[PDB]
């Protein structure tokens, strides 16, 4: 008595062994393959963190414990996961015209990003949406942004509170809490994109939820381009508010990800350890959604918002 729908979970696609970095990092660059060091750099990192079959897999984790929870959370819809990434196989056009063939006909979407960008989220699911059109017997209803959700909200904001209490009085008292979200260049102001925007938004939201009164929004793991980025970044932030006021502590709540990849484990989790580590001020990066049921409850959510369910 169910209805068949496809569950296409979009996301940016990660290296699955280390002989993947080059094609990984060389397609993020539009063809420009890095150079032997850069190369040599990318596979420390990875190993810095704990090595990258962790991370590809997350995803994949984060897909499937949706399928089966919107499975028994509601009887009217039966749906199938299907992954589509960006940068890696499975693209994106694949998932696609897997489901196609596997004869699903009608799909919704969601990417594995809480906030909307015109350089994201708008392309993953135009190109998604080209690509059933191109195959024809397909519709696609694509989730443009979640940030805002309840349930997930909740659970930064629980996450933030336990990190404060945990802290010590001192601490306690002269904390500063940095939300932050992959940055993107600026020019994206061109077309009113309401990134920026959801991102503060979203550190509203969480501030206010834990009964935080001293935090800033900041951005991190910027590319390699002529045209200026999204900033300040986060390295930068943390430095110059220690400069100006001198807090003992940093809370890091990398709100645009979703999960422990390199530009957490590394970017956060490394980088500014390294500048709180120079300060003298205390690293706090509270744990990532990941596959945990709380976050897979919300994701499951909002898809049951976006199809009136
Ligand atoms: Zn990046």
């Amino acid at each position: 008595s169910r209805k068949k729908m496809g569950l296409l979970v979009m996301a940016y696609g990660t290296p699955y062994k280390e002989e993947d970095i080059e094609r990984y990092y060389t397609h993020i660059r539009r063809g420009r393959k890095p150079e032997p060091e850069m190369l040599q750099d990318l596979k420390d990192r990875y190993e810095a963190i704990g090595g990258i079959s962790p991370l590809a897999q997350i995803t994949e984790q984060q897909a499937h414990n949706l399928e089966q929870h919107l499975n028994e959370i509601q009887d009217e819809i039966t749906f199938k996961a299907y992954i589509g990434l960006k940068h890696i196989e499975p693209f994106i056009e694949d998932a696609v015209a897997e489901m196609h063939k596997d004869g699903i006909t009608e799909a919704v979407s969601i990417v594995l990003a809480p906030h909307f960008s015109t350089f994201s989220v708008q392309s993953y699911n135009k190109r998604a949406k080209e690509e059933a059109e191109k195959l024809g017997g397909l519709t696609i209803t694509s989730v443009e942004s979640w940030y805002d959700e309840p349930k997930f909200v909740t659970y930064w904001v629980d996450r933030v509170k336990e990190t404060y209490a945990s802290m010590p009085e001192d601490e306690r008292e002269n904390a500063m809490l940095i939300v932050s979200a992959h940055s993107l260049p600026e020019k994206i102001k061109e077309f009113g994109d309401p990134y920026p925007d959801q991102l503060h938004e979203s550190a509203k939201l969480i501030a206010e939820g834990a009964g935080v009164s001293e935090y800033a929004v900041g951005w991190q793991s910027e590319g390699n381009t002529p045209d200026p980025w999204l900033g300040p970044d986060v390295q930068d932030l943390t430095r110059d508010l220690f400069e100006q006021k001198g807090y003992q502590a940093f809370v890091y709540v990398p709100v645009g990800f979703v999960a422990d990849h390199l530009e957490v484990l590394y970017d956060n989790d490394y980088e500014c350890k390294v500048v709180t580590d120079d300060i003298g001020a205390s690293y706090y990066r509270p744990e990532m959604p990941n596959a945990k049921p709380e976050f897979i409850d919300a994701l499951a959510t909002v898809v049951l918002k976006k199809l009136g369910r």
